[PDB]
This record gives C-alpha cells, structure tokens and sequence, in this order.
C-alpha cells in the first residue's frame, strides 16, 4: 500500500548540466525559484537524481514533523566541503554546525544554556536593547537636522553594522562604535569576506572537491582567502577576550563567550571554533529578515500602525525592563514569522536521514538526503491562505513555522537572531513612520544565504521631533 | 536467441567527466590505449552512454563484414561540427568527407574517376616516382659527403616536405621545389596550420557547439584561424591552376585537380571543396606511416632485405615504366598494410548506421553509431598470430580496413599508397636503413593517430 521510492516523481535535471551552469553563471541565483516551479508542476514531493545517492525535496510541514520524528541522537547533515576543507587545511577544530555524531552532540550540549537557553537570553537581552536605542537615537538626530523631519537611504549598510554592533556585544561585552558612526574598515573588510565566502560557496558546493579542485582552482584559492580574513576578524575578538578573563574574571555578566571561557567545559581550541561560527553567522542571517521586515512596514502601512500600535503600549514596560519585550510584543514577533516564510534566510533544511521512513506515502531508505524547501512551504496557499498577503494575525489565529529548523540541531542563534530583530523594530516602530515608493516585490537571490538582490529607498519619518520622545 | 540492446556491456565513464577532461589535458592523447583496453576488460563489443543517443564499440572483422551489408546507397557518418562550421562561417560548399546523403554521392561518383580509378593512377604515378627519385638522390648527395658514407638525422621534416611535394604535384601539375632544398615558408605555416587543427578538432568534437561555445571559446578561434591559413594555401594553388586552364586546355595530363576542372561536372565551388580536402588530407595521412613503415624496417633488418631485393630485382623495370610498381613490388604493397595494421592513421572506422542490424548477437537499431577501432582490431593476436610482429607475409594470400569500406572507403588510397610505395622502393635501392632506438613508439591520439616521438635514423649508402 505504500508506494516504493522510484514511484517518486523526478526533477528532470542532470546533475551534470546544473554543474556546467553553475560554472558558466558563478552561481545559483535562481534554485528557491526552479525548485517552487518544479513542486509547481510535480506536486509537494520528488525525487533528484544526484551523483549516486538518493535525493528528495519536500514541502509540507507533515514532512517535517515525520522528519523529526526520525532524528537520531545525532541528527546529521551532508558535510558543507569548502566549508569543513578551511578548518582543515588551518588546522582548526568544527563548531557545531559543521560537526556530526558525538562531538557535535558533545558540543552543543556546552553551547545550549549560554547562546540559546532562557536564562541566557534574560542576561544579553538588556545588552542588545542598549545597541537598539542607540540606532534610533542616532537615526532621529540625522532626521530631525532635516527640513521635512525624514531621511531617506538605503537602510542596508547601517542595518548591517547594527548587527555586527549588536552580536559583539551579546557575544564579547565589546562595543565597537559602529552604530551611530561611519563603518571601520575592519567591519567592511569582514562584510566582504562574508560576502565573497557565501558566493564561492554556492560555487563549491555542488560539486565534489576531486573535480573542482582542477575545475575551479581560484575559486577555492578566492573561498580561503575570504575564511582567512573572517578567521582573523573572530580571531581578533577572541584574543581580546581571553587575555581580559585570564586576569580578571568578572562577577557580573559580559556576554555570551565569557560564559563560555568562565566555565570551560569546552577545550580552547573548541571554543575558538563555535566563537568563529557565533561571529560569522550573527550578521547576515539576521540582517537581511530585517531589511525585509522594514520593507513589507513600508509598503504595508497598516499593517505597520498596528504594530505601532502595540509598541507605543508596551514602551513604558520596556523602558524599564527591556526583557519583557517578548512577551508583550507578540504582534511584533509574529511580523517577524510573517517575514521568514516568505522569505526564509535558510532556503531548505536538510537531513542526510539515518533510518527507512514514509513521507507523502513513498518509502525512503536509511541514507537519503531529505531537504525541505521552506521558500515553497511558506507559499502553499491551502495552509497558508492568501500567502502572497504581509498578514502577522495569520500566527494569532504547528509546525508551520519552522525557519529556524527543528529539534537538537535548531538555530543555536535563534534566540539572539530573534532579540536583535525584535527589539531594532521596536524602537524605530515608536520613533518613526517607514514609507516607501517601491511597492512592488524585491527579488530574492540566492548565495547560501537567501537574500534580496536589491534594497529599496526607505523613508524614515519623526512622527514626534524630538531626539529622545517617541 | 537476440539479446536486446542494452544487455550488451557498458564503458564505464561519463562523457561529462570525457570533456572536462579534455578542456584540462587540452586533447585526449590516449583515447587508443583507453578503448583498446576496455575491449580487453568488457569484450569485443560495448555501448557507451550518450545519454539517450546509440553508440556501439567494435574491433572485429567479423563485424564490419556485417557493418558494410547495411551500407545503404547513402552512407552516413557522423557530423563533424567543427569543421562543418569553418566551411558555413566562410560560405564555402562541404566535399565528399563532410558530406552525406545524394549531394555526398553526387561528388563521390565525379570524384573516384581521376582520383581514385586505376586510370587514373597510371597517369599520375610517374609523376610522383619524379618526386621519390629526387627524394633519394638528394639524400645520397649529402650522405656520400660523409666518410662513413651515411647520414644520421630524424627524417620527420623532408619526409613531410615529399608528401607536400608529390601530393601536389599529382593534384596540381606543379612542382614545389621542396625535396632537397628548404622549407618554404608557406609549407611551414601550412605543416603548422595542420597540426593546431587536427588538435583543436580533438578539443571540439566531443562536446555540443552549445557547450564548447562557452567552454572553449578560445579554441574555437584556434580552429578557425588554422583553417584559415589551410585554405589561403589550397586557395592558392586553385586559383594558379583556374587562370593557366582559362588560357589554354591541354593535350596532355597535368594531374587530378585539371582533370576535375576540364571535365566541369562538378561546379567550380564543389570543385574547390574536394580540392581542399585533398589539399589537406594529404600531408599527414601520408607521411606518419611512411615513418613508421622507416622505423619498423629499420627495427627489422632481415624483413628490410628482402625488401631491398625485391626493389632491387624490379629497379630496372619501374624506371622503363614507373607504373609497374604498384604489380612489381608485392612485398613492399604488403609492408605497407602491416605499417597500418599497426600504426591506423584514423583509428576508428565508423558509421551512422541506417537498418537494424545485429552484432555479437546483440540487437542494434536504426540510428546508432558504430564504431570500428582498428588499432584494437589489428592487435587481435587470436587474428594476427604474434601481434606485436612486423610480418608484411601475411598479406601475400576484411582484416584490411584501414582504408574503410564500402562506396565510402578512402577516396585518396591509390594516391596515398603510391607516394608510400615509390619512396620506399627509391630509398631500399639505395640506402640500408638502421637505428639504436629499438624500443616501441608511443602513439599520439590527436584526430590522426600518429607518433609522438621520431627516432633518429641512419641511412648508409650501398
Ligand atoms: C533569522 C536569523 C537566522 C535564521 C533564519 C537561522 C536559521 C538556521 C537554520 C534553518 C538552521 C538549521 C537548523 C536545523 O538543521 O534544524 C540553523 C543552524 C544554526 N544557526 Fe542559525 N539562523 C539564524 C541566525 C543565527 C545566528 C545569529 C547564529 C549565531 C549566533 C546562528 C547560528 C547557528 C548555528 C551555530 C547553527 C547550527 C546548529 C547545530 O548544528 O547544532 N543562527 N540556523
Ligand atoms: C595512408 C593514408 C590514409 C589513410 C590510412 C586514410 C584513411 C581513410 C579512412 C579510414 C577513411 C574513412 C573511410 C570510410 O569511412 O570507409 C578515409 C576517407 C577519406 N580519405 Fe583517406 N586516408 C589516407 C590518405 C588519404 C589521402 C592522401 C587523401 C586525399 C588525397 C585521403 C582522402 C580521403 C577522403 C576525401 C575521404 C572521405 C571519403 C568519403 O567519405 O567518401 N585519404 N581515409
Ligand atoms: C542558515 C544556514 C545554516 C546556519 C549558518 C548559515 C550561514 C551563517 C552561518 C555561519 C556559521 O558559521 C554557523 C552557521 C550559520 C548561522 C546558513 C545559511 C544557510 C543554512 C541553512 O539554511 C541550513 O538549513
Ligand atoms: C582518416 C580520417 C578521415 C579522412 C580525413 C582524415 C584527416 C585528414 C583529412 C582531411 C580532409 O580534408 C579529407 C579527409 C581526411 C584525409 C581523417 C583522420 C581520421 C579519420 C578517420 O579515421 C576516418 O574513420
């Protein structure tokens, strides 16, 4: 009665003719687009035919409850090579992303309770809040120096610098002056190296290493040498630390990796590696839920008066327990489900499945690489009505949201990624009316990361005129 | 009792990992030693995957025996894109090579008359038996110069120069003035020319345009400046020959190209085309086994001698009448199909092929491409006892394929071995032929399978 894997409908492609693409184009742009298309024509469910093993692309939440169900002690991923390739070439320990089995496990198990546990979350927050007021501060005096008490940009380089300011602070108990102030070349040089290793990894990845090695020799040479300046960059921050708490080892808390260091559970060399991970991945990731975020505000003015609404409210409570803003802002965090299902930072999550299992009724094998494309998720329209609609009531009214993947291996940086984007709209939300002209979609591309190929012109506008009162 | 297609064994490689490969080595210098070996490994025939497209291997005389029945009137083989497209990016018309189908016949049938025909090669034999005996007495000038009366060279460069020479003379009527003076600069860019686009076509040939127009933009720029320069020479020598007939048509025979042109049954660009098909297809075609037939008489001196005897015997007779070579000289004819059993010129025969047919007891439709490897085939020791032997004997009573078959075999075969011959024989009167480099020499895949070394080689006078 259930249907046997070859009964699967197939995406029709050569693994081969993506390959050449891949090498003729650099890139990838387009693959949450062949793949919605293909889910378009074949239903929720196929089959890919990949270099050997078997290969299926889902899209249902059923899919990944079933998904869960299935996950070992040790969920596993398929190894990222151009990523796991740097560490070993330097001679560098994996944090968690890139490990399996039981060092990973082993791993996480010292990492849960100071990035991602609650008590965690009720010390940094506070920290990250400090970061938040500062970038409205700093954006009300440059608007209110204006005629019309507005100004109008690109939102992009500063949002990006908001997060690299924030992150450090959560993760070191440094602030670096990026908000509020022009970039460093240190933090542009780091936003580049980021930029050009999520690139050439989409250009490595889909390949084995045996033949890019000969094929593309200078986009490895191109990936190592972005890795070695974000190497650098995380390296920099953790000297500094480490020295600090070799001669003092404070009462009170200074973030997320003096925890780490404090307790030393995990060995040095193992805490360089998930430190690295925390730095490279707390900027992006939450950087561009953000843009999008102020996007669909701009261009869904209503939608952003009740959010207003909401954080005008809770202002006086957040004020003076800055902790309480996720609770009382549930709208505000439910905008923010709102903005990774249409545009979900991580385009699929994936497992490389240990065990038989049944999706959508067809028989998959121990060993199959399941993947759950979230960018067409987010669009069935039978379980998400009207998903074309910017609608954060849709959340009010299970697995549906599920951007930050599922189980022992969900989002290590959930909590952080959530707190920064959170408590940054809630304080530009009381100070400013966001407008655009731009009303129409901002194409997603992908590189890794899925990501807006363009930033529209946002216009932030005093709704007080005063530098402080909202 | 016929098993279907896809029963038959399979190489094992891809024809992706095939290119990429290619784009990296720049060429596919192995591809005889790679199929050789996969016949030993999976059999004497197996299918390569082309992803939906038919392609069978074979090496067996047995079945090309059966791969020429299902010749039609029209036999095709498969388009070589590369230089199918020099002749569309020019406007020039395809000859007989790159043609199929009725306009392929069309020329074919005006064509073997005066370039292949019995006919034709007495009139053109003593023409070049004029080149082969100034080749020799060239030779013997500078070796009797010397006090041990030989002379110690690689011969690669003037043997190459008498290929030009005589292939020239037998199309054109005209005279070079390249065998035993230098190279000209025109026949060095021509020599060169030829060699860029035989590799460049290995670069091509086994991608689509779609990908190699990207792939290897580069390469195709080779391609097509090479060609270019091969025809500005062919160009040239046509446009000599078209202005002296204009002007007076003779009584007499001034070669194969004349005999196209006062015949006009052909039109002056399909003229034009075969013209440079035979233009170009007569250097290196020629001039490898020629050196190969040198090296494997000089590794096997008793086999010389009983060559040299034989030429030695029938001397007189061919200077009489140069057309007797081709009857005088069995052994020598012989030598020459042993050169190619070993060292084929064009490795594999192949064949596009038109009817179902059957080999090894396989199911083969309408539409695949079968192809004969004949460095594989002449190795067959179960058909060639001591395969490794240079034997001309066994040619004195289809295993001679190197030519082809068919309405389709070799159009330049007479020509070709008559070059061959008539050197050969004016050398072995001559000169003993002797080296220390004994060992085999590795053969080079570039379109043409050819030697990738030259052994150094002495030729003392008797
Ligand atoms: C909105 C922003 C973010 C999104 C949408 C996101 C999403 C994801 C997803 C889908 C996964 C895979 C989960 C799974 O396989 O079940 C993941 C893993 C991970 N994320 Fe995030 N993430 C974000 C922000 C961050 C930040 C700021 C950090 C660092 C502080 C971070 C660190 C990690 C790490 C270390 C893992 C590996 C988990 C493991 O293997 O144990 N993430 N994230
Ligand atoms: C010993 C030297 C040569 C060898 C081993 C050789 C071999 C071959 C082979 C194997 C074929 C394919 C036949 C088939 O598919 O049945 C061929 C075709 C052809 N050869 Fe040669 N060839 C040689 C010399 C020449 C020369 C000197 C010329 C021109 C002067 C020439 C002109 C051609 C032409 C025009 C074709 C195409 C015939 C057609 O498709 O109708 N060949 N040759
Ligand atoms: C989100 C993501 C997994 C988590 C990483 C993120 C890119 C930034 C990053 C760098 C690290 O060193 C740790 C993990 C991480 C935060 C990836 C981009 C796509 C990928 C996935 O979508 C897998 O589901
Ligand atoms: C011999 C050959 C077919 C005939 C051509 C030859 C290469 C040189 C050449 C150029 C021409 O303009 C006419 C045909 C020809 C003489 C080819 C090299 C390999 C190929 C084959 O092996 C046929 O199977």
């Amino acid at each position: 009665t259930v249907l046997p894997f070859e009964a699967m409908p197939q995406h029709p492609g050569n693994r081969w003719l993506r390959l050449l693409q891949i090498w003729r184009e650099q890139g990838y742009e387009h693959l949450h687009l062949e793949m919605h298309q293909t889910f378009q024509e074949l239903g929720p469910i196929f089959r890919y035919n990949l270099g050997g093993p078997r290969m299926v692309c889902v899209m249902l939440p059923e899919d990944v409850e079933k998904l869960q169900q299935v996950d070992s002690l040790h969920p596993c991923r398929m190894i990222l090579e151009p990523w796991v390739a740097y560490r070993q070439h330097r001679g560098h320990k994996c944090g968690v992303f890139l490990l399996n089995g039981p060092e990973w496990r082993f791993n996480r198990l010292r990492l849960n309770p100071d990035v991602l546990s609650p008590k965690a979350v009720q010390r940094f927050l506070p920290m990250v809040d400090a970061v938040a007021r500062d970038f409205s501060q700093a954006l009300k005096k440059k608007v209110l120096q204006n005629a019309r008490g507005s100004l109008t940009l690109d939102v992009q380089p500063s949002i990006f610098h908001y997060t690299i300011e924030a992150s450090n602070l959560a993760l070191f108990g440094e602030r670096l002056g990026l908000v509020g102030h022009s970039p460093s070349s240190a933090s542009l040089n780091f936003l580049h190296a980021l930029e050009v290793m999520f690139k050439s990894t989409v250009q490595l990845m889909f390949m084995p290493r045996s033949l890019s090695r000969w094929i593309s020799p200078k986009v490895w040479k191109e990936h190592f040498e972005a890795w070695d300046c974000i190497f650098q960059y995380g390296d920099n921050c953790i000297q500094k630390i480490y020295q600090e708490l070799a001669f003092n080892r404070p009462q009170h808390y200074t973030g997320i990796v003096a925890e780490l260091l404090l307790k030393a559970e995990l060995s040095l060399e193992a805490i360089k590696a998930n430190s690295m991970e925390l730095t490279a991945g707390s900027v992006d990731t939450t950087a561009f839920p953000l843009l999008m975020t102020l996007f669909e505000l701009a261009r869904n003015p209503d939608v952003q008066q009740i959010l207003r609404q909401e954080s005008l409210a809770a202002a006086a409570s957040i004020s003076e327990h800055p902790q309480k803003a996720t609770t009382e802002l549930p709208l505000l965090r439910a905008a923010l489900k709102e903005t990774l299902r249409l545009y979900p930072v991580g385009l699929f999550l994936e497992r490389v499945v240990s065990s038989d299992l049944v999706l959508q009724n067809y028989h998959i094998p121990a060993g199959t690489l399941v993947q759950v494309f979230l960018y067409s998720l987010g669009r069935n329209a039978a379980l998400f009505p009207r998903p074309e609609r910017y609608n954060p009531q849709r959340w009010l009214d299970n697995f549906h949201h599920v951007p930050f993947g599922f189980g022992m291996r969900q989002c290590l940086g959930r909590r952080l990624a959530e707190a920064e984007m959170l408590l940054l709209l809630h304080h530009v939300l009381k100070h400013f009316l966001v407008e655009t002209l731009t009303q129409e979609d901002i194409k997603m591309v992908y590189s890794f990361i899925l990501r807006p190929g363009t930033s529209p012109l946002l216009t932030f506008r005093a709704i007080n005129h005063h530098h402080h009162h909202h």
